[PDB]
């Protein structure tokens, strides 16, 4: 019973607390905070438009809410100097809400009275990145204290890079993640930031940028300055592909780049990377745990030319690969 | 030349602009209010995911926005109380940032130098609130100075209401709008204040309560008390029904129901209120300028009460219904 | 055990295979006839865009698929003359292809073999149609042999009805259902009977006819000549609405009409129509087991005019209560 | 004047029935064959839920449909065997069915009274296959008779892949296009020869093969074995994007890349390929006139790897590349 915190009750932090609910033994989620009332943050926590309905009840007061019998203390602080985890045994908080990704503003937590931080998302600053089940026994129970479990893309290319380039040697590669949807799109043309976001994200293909490629380099130092790419937001709520081209020196043929995924994606990896033959749709690798999705069936080579595609629910699939690293910080002081 | 102003430079706002280049020849957009950079501004103006692109070159600077050559002072005041309608000799406001619609508000507008204010909305306060085609005959040019065109939804029933309470008698009636989704609700389930618009907007039906049906008596009195009913937005991104049942002591059958709002939809209120006999659905009411298209092929009728469908965009139907409203405050007396 | 066949593995057929799998002690599919090829009709089985993936193995071979370790044979014959039912000792058909709606069709199961057929449509020439819950109690196992399940839409309406008509009384209504789109419509404008089912689904909203108010009356005879309406299809995937809009002699308010409904919705009838004050979107009904969801928060009163709303499933709610029928069917004299 | 027919009145048949209306001075559709009964064709005309209305009055009756007050001939020949073009003095007919793509099927058209044929898809047996603005200086009026305009895809990238490879040289690359939904796929999933485009079409990503980027060696023959990819379709109902990432011998930037672009998409050329800067997001392709836009603002170059990205409106942009082809046998013999 290693006491956990979720600062950012989102979609990511939602989907962690299910995720908690239905796979882990020895984490509990005690306390929330989030900028929403109590009313609002228990009606999306019983009813999901893509996960359904939780499986038990949930009611509510003025600083708690509850779920199948279990209470729970609820902040709504928008600034975490203003909250104490100290006073609820927390031992570790999620940062979910995505505005305290760098680690000056995310440490703030410990300040409150936490022992560890993991930032759902690509952070600065920080202690360590990890994509669990590519560099996740480089974590330090002594020195790693805010870290990043990184990028849902990142979770999906790393793991098949980390093959690929380990068996034929990575070059050069670009990647293009055609990838659902998310919140921090518009839905009809309006103000933001990014002004190809602005635009209605349900009838728009939406070009985007993402750190997803360059970050490998955070958790695989050999493919430092050797991949870049981008992402193309398309009408599905959640479900995405990592379409990756890349140049290596090594003979391969379809054959030979399947055969190593597929040679590879076992055992405690096979957790992390799934290999798979069947004729996938986006629709079915929603809710799947992998963080990567293999699909044999995409792969293309031309001279040295490599195409590979790998699926990864962005929000089950990452949020599942967020529980292995805090299943694994919780396991050490 | 009539001086118009847009406080709101969103959907309702930019639909606003393309309906003054494509229908006036009397108006002309001197100056516009938004919380966007004028980056931002030009490239929504440029580019709609729902109209397509504006037919002409567009280029911005710190101050304004220029377009096919005309240029647009642009501010970015969140209060209206800063802004300075009278030193671009703004004739009209448009009001259309949805946080100004008690009048009580909207007239800081009148007091930076606008002569007359119309709510994009209903409306608090308000000096009256027209459906152009309804009531506008009503229109009081030295008395009605902030005014309402009230919402997308009323604009489509009232029309259809008015020809059918005439011709028979509305006893009573109760409303469904199946109605396009906007830009309030959420794309992905997050916070909102009303707890089923909270929900991704996109793959979901989501009922949500509306006023239309009552607000009709504001412009047809002799219904107060008689109309209410409710929304189910659905994913579209524009375009919209209104399904109303109702109670008459007429004996009526589908034709003569019919063929009331054929001989009603003609002339000037024609250009309000549509008859169709076609097979729509909605795309093809997208980019129509009625408030109200009838669906002749819908009507039910069953002993004395009576099904009748009529469709609105939401966006460009209400939009063309409030320029019309606004060619009509700019024809008369501005004072 | 009971062994059931199905003729049309599709959106109902598949639904109705995983409704027994995860429903039913008693029933099993046995034998299904399709037009696919088994390679074909194990991807959709064992992948699906609405339900997710079977939480169960898939297989198959050239006349069958395998399921959890059970072998389903597989028949690809157009004409249902062709079948042989009684080589897999099967008693109840579901005849859900949209084809063989007609009973005097639909019959070439029982010469094939069959006992018992259930429609998963509206039908002609039937022995019977049911709505469960609101007239299965007729159901009489000597002389309904080839019955309709009637229609989603009916499904929805008929609860909600027999339990306003019971305690107010109906005296004419008209209903606009708000419902997800359905393998009849055209993803791209193109062919259809329907011009405006030729319309993409995806991007419209498409009105259309809809029996279920002429068929109420099947199940509920004192509603026969006072319900009409149509249907308004809109781009969701599975999940869909019934608006009834009705006058009663009643003095009603809101908190009574809820108040009959939630009366009502209990026991074995609450299995078909459930009662709900929850702040519902169409996505929290998807895989809901109830044919009826009355929404508390939609009713209104003017008058004597009401208008309610009640949810449906139309995939996987009308089929839990197909589910039922065959359970009833089953659990009496199949024999003659 | 010259005389055009349409086999197959579908999305692209009624694309290019408005873009004939919208862009020709010199060609009349007069005749037009379909399997839809005159009521059913004439309101798809009338009605379209990507083109919104025609600006016409449509008219139809058992042998006809009237359009601006112009007398269409309407046939519903399943074999286009049984057509006559020549009662109606037709010289080219749109191939647009999806069913004759093979030219032996095609060429019933010729035996029909036509003088030529144009396949509005990759062709089999034909005299030629054209990519607008690439290779149509090699048609040929007298030997070219029954033509391919290839596909939407290859429209898009072959005029890109002729411009870089031309700059640059192209040794190998790999293709994905993003694409809108077509009519091949299913509404729910459903049967399908295709055991991805069985899958309900506007909820998933539906990955698929394409020869498109083979097909590029067919208008371009040096870069014949150099490409290949497929498609991944998406929930929009038009409007799509080529992702190209390619090897070169030659040191490049993102800047040399996109220049070469930009030098190009000038004059005619430049009515094919168009080069953009503009924050471009699906919708506003659609009812772009151009095979291809070049979008500067997503290519990537890592080492001696390129990424470049074109959009295309896969329906009108297309229809507006096969207009172009038409205008061209129109101006030439027979
Ligand atoms: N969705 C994906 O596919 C995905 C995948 C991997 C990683 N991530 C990352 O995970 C993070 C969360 O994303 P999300 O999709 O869950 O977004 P979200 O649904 O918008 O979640 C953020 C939650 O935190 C709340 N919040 C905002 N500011 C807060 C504050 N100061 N204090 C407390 N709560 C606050 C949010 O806003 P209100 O409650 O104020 O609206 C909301 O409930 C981001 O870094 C994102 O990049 C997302
Ligand atoms: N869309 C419809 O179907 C429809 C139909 C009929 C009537 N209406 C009504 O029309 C109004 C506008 O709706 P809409 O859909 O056009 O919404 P919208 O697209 O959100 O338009 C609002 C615009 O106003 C800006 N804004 C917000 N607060 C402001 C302030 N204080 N000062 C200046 N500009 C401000 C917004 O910029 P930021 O987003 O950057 O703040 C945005 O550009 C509402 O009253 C709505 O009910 C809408
Ligand atoms: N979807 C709903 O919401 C809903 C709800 C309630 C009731 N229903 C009713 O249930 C029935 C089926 O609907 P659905 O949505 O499941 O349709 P569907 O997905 O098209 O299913 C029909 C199935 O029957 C197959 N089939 C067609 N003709 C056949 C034949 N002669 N012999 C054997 N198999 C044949 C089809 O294969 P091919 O596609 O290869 O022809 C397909 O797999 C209809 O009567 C419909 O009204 C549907
Ligand atoms: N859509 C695109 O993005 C796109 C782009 C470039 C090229 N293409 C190509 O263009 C062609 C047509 O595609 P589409 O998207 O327009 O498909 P579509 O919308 O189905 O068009 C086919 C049309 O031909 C009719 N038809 C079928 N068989 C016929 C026959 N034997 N004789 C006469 N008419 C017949 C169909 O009527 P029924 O439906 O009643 O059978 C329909 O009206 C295909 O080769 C496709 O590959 C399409």
């Amino acid at each position: 019973t290693i006491r956990v915190g979720i600062n950012g009750f989102g979609r990511i932090g939602r989907n962690f607390f299910r995720a908690v609910l239905e796979r882990s033994d020895d984490l509990e989620v005690v306390a929330v905070n989030d900028s929403k009332d109590n009313k609002t943050l228990s009606t999306l926590l019983k009813f999901d438009s893509i996960m359904g309905r939780l499986g038990q009840e949930v009611e509510y007061d003025d600083d708690s809410i509850t779920v199948g019998g279990k209470r729970i203390a609820v902040y709504a602080e928008r600034d975490p100097k203003n909250l104490d985890w100290a006073a609820h045994n927390v031992d570790i908080v999620i940062e979910s809400t995505g505005f305290f990704t760098d680690a000056n503003a995310a440490k703030a937590h410990i300040e409150a009275g936490a022992k560890k931080v993991i930032i759902s998302a690509p952070a600065s600053n920080e202690d360590a990145t990890f994509v669990y089940g590519v560099n996740h026994e480089s974590y330090d129970p002594e020195n790693h204290n805010v870290i990043s479990g990184a990028s849902c893309t990142t979770n999906c290319l790393a793991p098949m890079a980390k093959v690929l380039n380990d068996k034929f040697g990575i070059e050069n590669g670009l990647m293009t993640t055609v990838h659902a949807y998310t919140g921090d799109q518009r839905l009809h043309d309006a103000s933001h930031r990014d002004l190809r976001r602005a635009r209605a994200a349900a009838v728009n293909i939406v070009p985007t940028s993402t750190g997803a490629a360059k970050a490998v380099a955070l958790v695989l130092p050999e493919l430092k300055g050797k991949l870049d790419g981008y992402a193309l937001r398309v009408p599905v709520i959640t479900g995405s592909a990592t379409d990756l081209t890349f140049n290596t020196k090594s003979e391969v043929t379809v054959e030979s780049i399947n055969a190593a995924i597929k040679e590879a994606a076992v055992g405690e990896f096979g957790e992390t990377l799934a290999y798979s033959e069947e004729p996938l749709v986006s629709t079915d690798i929603v809710h799947d745990s992998h963080g990567s999705i293999f699909d044999a069936g995409l792969t293309k080579v031309s001279g040295n030319t490599v195409k590979v595609v790998s699926w990864y629910d962005n929000e089950w699939g990452y949020t599942c690969q967020l529980l292995r690293l805090t299943e694994l910080v919780a396991s050490k002081l």
